[PDB]
C-alpha cells in the first residue's frame, strides 16, 4: 500500500497503482491535514475580505482583469469544469488516468493548494474503487482540459461526464450513488487546485519512463543474444576499454554486457586480449557489436536523467496561486508549465528511435549471410523444403517500424505556439501531447523489440545448430541470457527441442501471432520482463 | 599555464588554450612518461613478431582481412595518412582546431596508445608556436580525416599541408623548418594513435558549450532587462513557489533572477505577496515573465549535463587499439564513437532554439503597445518625428532568425548511415557534423542575443522615462543589469545620458552596425561578457 | 542581351544575368513607359490631394495607425531605407545579389509600383557595370531588410553602404560618383517599390533551382556510371515497365538512363527480356538500380514544379499598395508574402537529400565486395601495395556528407513567427532563410556529387580491367558516359591510360584536391556540366 502525504513517490509507486491497483491511502499525519486545512481557511478569509487574487475573485488568464464577486467565487471555480469541457480525439488509457490522480492527490498533501481534504480523499476513493473517469487526448498545452474531466467525474457534476467502472462504463453521477458519496460544489480556488498544472503529462510520462526503462533491459538481452548468434567476441566489453573512458553510462553498459554475456559457449571468448583461433579466420566485429556500450551510453545516462527530472514532477506542487500560511500570503507563479515533461519526452522519443534503430541494424547482419558468419540466409529453418524463406517477412515488418520511431523522435517542445489563450500563455511546454506520442513509441517500440527478440531466438538456435548437433540453443547459451530465451519460448509457446529450432517451416506458425504475444506479455510486466529483471 | 596529463582538463581549460593562446606543457611526472614508453615497446614488439592486431598488422575497418607483414607495417600508418586525409571538404575555425590537438596530446598522456613522446610533444610545439593546421569541415562521421590534416602537418608529411602559423598560411613542411624540426615517419600503431578517436568533434563541442553558457548567462541578463522594461514583477521567482517545484535548473534560475532584479525601481516589488497600483489596478504577467524559472529550468540543467558529459569525453582515451601494458596484451574496442558529442550537440542546438523563441516572444511584448505596458510602438524614441519607425526593422530581423534556430535544433545523431565505410561502420554517431552544426548555431545565437540586448537597453531606457524625468536608466536599473547595460551600450558607443535613449532618431545609427559590435564583444569574451560573470 | 520588361523571364536569364554577366537593358516599348509613368502620376496626386493610403501616407505595418501628412510623405520613404536596412547580418553571393536586382526592375516594368524610371534605370547601370550592393544573409522573414541595402546604395544615400564594384569593395557614394550619377532621394510610395517584396528571396530561389537542375543531371551520369561499374542490366529501363506505370518523371528517368547506357560495353543487355551468364548465373539488381526511375521520378517532377512556381514569382509583382491606373485606384493586397519560395525551398532541399542519399548507396554496393560484382575492395587500384586501402576515406567522407543533406531537407516554412512585427505580420513564409538553406544544400551537393562522380570513374576503370586487358574504360563505357568521364578526368589532371587506373596508389594525390576542382568546375558551368547538357 502506498502512501500518499508522507514520502517521496517514485516511478515505480505511480506504475504499481497505475497498472497493478495497489491501494493507496492519505496519510493521517496531523501536521500535514492541518497544513490542508489551513490553506483553505486563509482562501475562505480572503475572500471575504475581498482581497484581490486571479483566478479566485476575478476571472482566469487573459480574462483576469474580469472581478467576481464573493457570491459568485464559488460558481466561477464550477463553471471553469464547464468551460474547459472541450477535450478530442481518443480517450487515454485508464492506467495513465489513475497516475494522474495519484500526482494530483500527492500535490495537494503539501498544503498550500487551498482544497478540501474531502475532495482530495475523493481521489483516494476512486483509485481504490477502481473508477476511472475519460479523458481526451486533445486538450492541453501542457493539463486545465484533461483535468476538468477528472475533476468533474470527481464532483460529479454532470451525466456527461464518462467514468470506466471497473469495465463497466457509465455516468459519473451514477458511480457516486454506487459509492455511496455526494455530489460535491467546489469552493472559492478549489477548481483551480484541481484543474491548474502538470498531473495528466506527467502520469503519463512517468509510466512512459517505466516501459522504456524496462524495454532498454530487454534490448540489451536482444544484442547479448545477437552478438552470440553472430559468434561475436566479448572482448569488446573489457573494462580496461571503458574505465579509460567512463562515461556512467557507457561504463554501465559495458558491465552489464559482461554479465549477459558470462559462461556463453557461443562468444569468443578473448578478454585475456588475445584471438581464439577456433574458426578458419580472424574477425573483426562490426561497430553495432565493438561500439555498443558507447552508443548506449548517453541513451541509458538520458533516460535515467529523464526519470530523475520526472520524479522531481511528481512530487511538486504544480496548481496556482500558492498559499502560504506560516505567512499568510498568496504568490501567483507559474508552476503549471511542465517544461521538463515536454522536453523530457522529446528527449525519450528521440532515445527510442536510436535504441530501435542500432537494434535494427543487429538484424540485418543476422539476416545476410554476406555479414552473419555462417548463418543461414533470413534464418531460414528446414533447409529441405526450398520455397522456405524463413524471416525475411519479419524483417521487413522490422524495418517498417523503426523509421517511424525515429520519425517520433522528432521534437514537439520547440513548436509552441505564441498566440496561445488570448496571447497570456505565450509561452508553452507542449508538454501533454509530447507525453502521448512518448506513450505511440513506447506502444510501438513494444513490438519492435518482440521481432527483434523473435530474432535473437532463432539466431542463437541456428548457432547452436552449428557449434553442436543440435537446436537447443539452453545448454550453450550465457546463464542469464537462457532465462529470456526461456520465456520468449514459453510466451510464445514452442518449446526448445534438440531436433527443431523455434522457426522449422515458414508453414507452422503466424508470425503476427507470436508478435502478438512477446509484446502483450512486456506491457504486462509477464516472464519476459521478469527475465531481465536483474539489470536494475 | 595548463599542465596536460597530471590533471583533468575542464571546458574552461580548453577554451583558455583554444582562444587566448595560454601556453602548455606536457607533465614531466615519470610514472606517466614511462606507461607511456612502455606502450610503444609492447606495440613495437607485438609487431616484431608478428602478432595479428586489427589495424597494425592488418589492413583497416572493412579490410582488416589483409595481412600487414612486419616489414609494411610502419608504411601501413604513414600510408593511413594519404588516403583519410585528403579526403576532406570545407574550412574550421582555427580555436576548433587548437581545442583538438590539445585533447588528442591529453588522451596520450594515459600511456595506452603506443605513440612516441616526442610526437605527442609536437603537438605542445605547434600550440605553443601557434602554428595551427587547416582542418575542413567535411570528412568525419564521428574523425579519422580531420585528425590526419593535423598529423600531416605535425609530421611534415607532404607541401600538400597547410597550416596557419601565427597568422602566416604555410605548407608543413616550411612550418616544421622554422620550428627547427624534423619530419617525422610514424611507427606501426602511430597512425591510429593520431586518428583514431574523438578529439576534433569533442574540440569543437567544448568551445560550444562554453560559448552557450556566456549565451545563457547573458540571456538571463535580458530577460531582466525585459522585466524591468515591462514594469513586471518579481514575485514569480519568490522562492516559496520554486522550493515547492524543487527542479535544480528552476530554482537556480529563480533565485538568478531574484539577484538580477534586486533593488530595481523599475519592478513591480511584490515579494511580500499582497499587491496594488503604480499602474493600472492589479496587473497579472503574461507566462513569458511568470513561468520563466520553469522553462528555462530544463535548458540550465541540459546545458549542465552535456558540460558534465562533454568534460569526461575531453578526458577520455578514444583511439584504437589500447595498450593494456600490465597485462601485456591489446584491446580491440570502440572508443572513437563519439555519441556523447553526437547527441549531446543534437540537445545543445535545441536547447538554444528554446532559449531564443523565448527571447522573441519577450521582444514581442516590448515592441507592442497593447502588451508593453504602456512603452510606445517598436520602442520608438522621438515621438515627433512621425516618419521615425524605431526598432521595427531590427525585431523583423529578430523573426528572421530565431525560427532558423529552431530549425538547427532538428536532430542529426538519428539520420546516421548504417551502410558506412564499406558496412563495418554500420552505426556511427555523425559526430563531427553535429558538432559544427552546433557551432553554426552558437555563432548565429551571439546575433541574436545582441539584437536582444539592443531591445533590453532601448526598452528600460524608454521604461525609465515613462517614470521619471530622464532616459538615463542607470539609476533606475538593479545593479547587476546596470552593469550590463553600460557594457552594451560601451560597445555601441552610444553613451547615456537623461536628455536621449540609447535610439532616438532611426536617421543617426546603422542598427547593423551595433549587431555586429555587441555580437563581436560578446565572442571575443569583452565587457557584456564580464558583466555577467556573477552567473556562474 | 536580356530585354526586361517586354517578355517572361526565364530562370535560364536570371542566371545569365547573375552569373555570366550578361548584358541587361530596359524595353523602350512606349506603352509600358507609359505605364511606369502614369503609375507615379497617380500616386504623387493621391498623396498631394491628402489620400488616406498605408504606408504611403501613414506609418508601415502595425504602425500603420500613423498618420504622414503631404510635406514628410518623401521623408517617409527615405527613413524606411533608414530603420530597414541597417537591421542586418551576415553576407551574400553577387550573384543572389545580381539575381535580385534583375528581378526588382523587372516587377516595376509592369507600371504599377509608382516608381520612377530613372530608379529602375539605376538597376540597369549596377547591373551592366557590374556594382553590387552588400546584403546580409539575416533579416527577412520574407525582403524589405535586403532590399533595403540595395536601395540604399543604389540611390547613394550614405557612405555605410558597401558595394562591389567590379572586385573592388567601396563605399555606394563613390560608386555613384564614378559612375557619373547623383544621388536619388525617394518620392513617395518609391520605398516601399523598392522594399517591399519577394526579389531577394526569389533570386536566391532562382539560382539554386538552376544549380539543382544541373545536379541532377549529372547525377543521372552519376547512376550511369554506377550501373556500368556493377554489371548492371539495362532491362529495368525498358518502356514496357515505365508506360504501365506512367509518372511523367519516372518515364523521363528511364528514357534517359536507357540513351545514357546505349552501346555500353559493360552492362548485360537483356532488353530483349530473356536472361543469360556472362557472369555467375543469373543475376537480380538491387532495388538501388532497378527501382532507379520510381526512386528520381517524384524528385524530377518535384524539381519541375518548383521551377515552374519560382518563374511566375520571377515574373510577378510583388510590392504594396498596387497602383491600377486604368481605374485610377490602389489596393492594399499582399503580393510581397512568397510562400511559393518558402515552401519551394522547403521541397527542393528535401529532394536534393533524397538524390544524395540514394547516391550514397550505390557508392555502397560500388566499395563492398559482397555487393559490387567483382570489383576490388574499396575500389583499390594496386592490389600490390597491401598498405593501399583505395577510395575507403573517400566513402566515409560521402558517408559524412549525405546525412548532413537528408538534415537540411527538413522544412522551415512551418516554423514561422506568429507574433512578428508588432503582430501584424502574424503569418509569413520564411522564404529568405529557406532560400539561403537551399543554397547551402545545393553547394554541399556540388561537394558531394563530386565524390560520386569520382567514385563512378574510378570504378568504370575497373570494371573495364575486369573486362578487358586495360584500365582505359573509354571505348567500354557508352558514348554518353564517356563524355562525362573524360570531363571528369580532364578536370582533375589525371588522363585516362591502359595502364593504370584514376587512382592507382594511395601515395599520389590528394583526393581533396580532386573533389574541389570537381565542385568548382560544376559550379562554373565547365565541362561537366558540358557533358551533361543533352539531359535538358
Ligand atoms: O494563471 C493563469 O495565468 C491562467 C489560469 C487559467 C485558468 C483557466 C483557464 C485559463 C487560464
Ligand atoms: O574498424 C576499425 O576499428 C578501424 C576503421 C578504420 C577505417 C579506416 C581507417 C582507419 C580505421
Ligand atoms: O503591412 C504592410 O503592408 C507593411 C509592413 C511593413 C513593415 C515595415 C516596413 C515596411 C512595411
Amino acid at each position: 500500500n502506498v502512501i500518499i502525504g508522507n514520502q517521496k513517490l517514485t516511478i515505480n509507486d505511480v506504475a504499481r497503482v497505475a497498472r497493478n491497483g495497489t491501494l493507496v491511502s492519505l496519510t493521517n499525519n496531523t501536521d500535514i491535514l492541518q497544513g490542508i486545512q489551513a490553506s483553505c481557511d486563509y482562501i475562505n478569509n480572503a475572500v471575504e475580505s475581498g482581497e484581490p487574487i486571479f483566478g479566485v475573485t476575478s476571472g482566469f488568464g487573459g480574462m483576469a482583469n474580469v472581478a467576481i464577486s464573493r457570491e459568485q467565487a464559488s460558481e466561477l471555480q464550477t463553471n471553469l469544469v464547464w468551460f474547459l469541457k472541450t477535450g478530442a480525439g481518443n480517450k487515454l488509457p485508464l492506467a495513465d488516468v489513475r497516475a494522474a490522480m495519484l500526482l494530483r492527490a500527492n500535490s495537494h498533501m503539501r498544503g498550500a493548494s487551498g482544497i478540501r481534504l474531502e475532495l482530495i480523499k475523493r481521489m483516494e476513493i476512486f483509485l481504490n474503487a477502481g473508477v476511472t473517469p475519460y479523458v481526451y487526448e486533445f486538450g492541453s498545452i501542457g493539463d486545465l482540459v484533461p483535468l476538468s474531466y477528472i475533476t468533474g467525474s470527481l464532483i460529479g457534476l454532470d451525466p456527461s461526464f464518462k467514468v470506466d467502472f471497473n469495465g463497466k462504463e457509465m455516468d459519473a453521477p451514477t458511480a457516486l450513488r454506487q459509492l455511496n458519496l455526494s455530489p460535491l460544489t467546489l469552493l472559492p480556488k478549489e477548481g483551480l487546485a484541481m484543474m491548474n498544472g502538470t498531473s495528466v503529462m506527467t502520469g503519463i510520462a512517468a509510466n512512459c519512463v517505466y516501459d522504456t526503462q524496462i524495454l532498454t533491459a530487454i534490448a540489451m538481452g536482444v544484442h547479448a543474444l545477437d552478438i552470440q548468434a553472430l559468434n561475436g567476441t566479448n572482448q569488446s566489453f573489457h573494462p580496461f576499454i571503458h574505465n579509460s573512458k567512463p562515461h556512467p553510462g557507457q561504463l554501465w553498459a559495458a558491465d552489464q554486457m559482461i554479465s549477459l554475456l558470462a559462461n556463453s559457449q557461443l562468444v569468443r571468448d578473448e578478454l585475456d586480449g588475445k584471438h581464439d583461433y577456433r574458426d578458419h579466420e580472424l574477425i573483426q566485429d562490426r561497430y553495432s557489436l565493438r561500439c555498443l556500450p558507447q552508443y548506449l551510453g548517453p541513451i541509458v545516462d538520458g533516460i535515467s536523467q529523464i526519470a530523475k527530472q520526472i520524479e522531481i514532477e511528481i512530487n511538486s506542487v504544480t496548481d496556482n496561486p500558492l498559499i502560504d500560511v506560516d505567512n499568510q500570503a498568496s504568490y501567483h507563479g507559474g508552476n503549471f508549465l511542465g517544461q521538463y515533461v515536454g522536453m523530457g519526452m522529446d528527449h525519450l522519443r528521440y532515445y527510442i528511435g536510436l535504441l530501435a534503430k542500432h537494434l535494427d541494424v543487429q538484424i540485418a547482419l543476422l539476416a545476410s549471410p554476406e555479414f552473419s558468419n555462417g548463418l543461414p540466409p533470413s534464418l531460414l529453418g528446414n533447409r529441405e523444403r526450398k520455397v522456405n524463406m524463413g524471416l525475411k517477412g519479419l524483417q521487413i515488418c522490422g524495418n517498417s517500424i523503426m523509421p517511424l520511431l525515429t520519425f517520433y523522435g522528432n521534437s514537439i517542445a520547440d513548436r509552441f505556439p505564441t498566440h496561445a489563450e488570448q496571447f497570456n500563455q505565450n509561452i508553452n511546454s507542449q508538454g501533454y501531447t509530447s507525453a502521448t506520442l512518448a506513450r505511440r513509441s513506447v506502444d510501438i517500440f513494444q513490438n519492435y523489440v518482440a521481432i527483434a527478440l523473435m530474432f535473437g531466438v532463432q539466431a542463437v538456435d541456428l548457432r547452436t545448430y552449428k557449434k553442436t548437433g543440435h537446436y537447443d540453443a539452453r545448454a550453450s547459451l550465457s546463464p542469464a541470457t537462457e532465462r529470456l530465451y526461456s520465456a520468449v519460448r514459453h510466451v510464445v509457446g514452442q518449446k526448445p527441442t534438440s531436433d527443431r529450432p523455434y522457426i522449422w517451416n515458414d508453414n507452422e506458425q503466424g508470425l503476427d501471432e507470436h508478435i502478438a504475444r512477446i509484446s502483450a506479455d512486456i506491457a504486462a510486466g509477464g516472464v519476459i520482463v521478469q527475465a531481465v529483471q536483474d539489470i536494475l
